[PDB]
């Protein structure tokens, strides 16, 4: 369930590379 960003788990590798989805993603992959 991907409410606004379900990234930055530490060990798990998220998919921000290809296409974002997260409504609210914090990653430094998409600011
Ligand atoms: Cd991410
Ligand atoms: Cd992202
Ligand atoms: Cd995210």
């Amino acid at each position: 369930m991907d409410p606004n960003c379900s990234c930055a788990a530490a060990g798990d590798s998220c998919t921000c590379a290809n296409s974002c989805t997260c409504k609210a993603c914090k990653c430094t992959s998409c600011k």
